[PDB]
Parts: structure tokens; C-alpha cells; sequence
């Protein structure tokens, strides 16, 4: 149905937008 994230539990609704959730509030190894 939707796309979640990998570090907590927020979805958008496609990677689309998602990939950036994560590169700014996760920061991969940074
Ligand atoms: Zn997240």
C-alpha cells in the first residue's frame, strides 16, 4: 500500500519522496 522508513516508522506514500525523509533526519553515516 505505502512506503516506510528504515531508522523509525514514517511513511509518505512511494520512495519518490521518502528517500529524502531519511537523507535529512537520519543521515545515512553522518
Ligand atoms: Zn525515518
Amino acid at each position: 500500500k505505502t512506503y516506510q522508513c528504515q531508522y523509525c516508522e514514517l511513511r509518505s506514500a512511494d520512495s519518490s519522496n521518502l528517500k529524502t525523509h531519511i537523507k535529512t533526519k537520519h543521515s545515512k553515516e553522518k
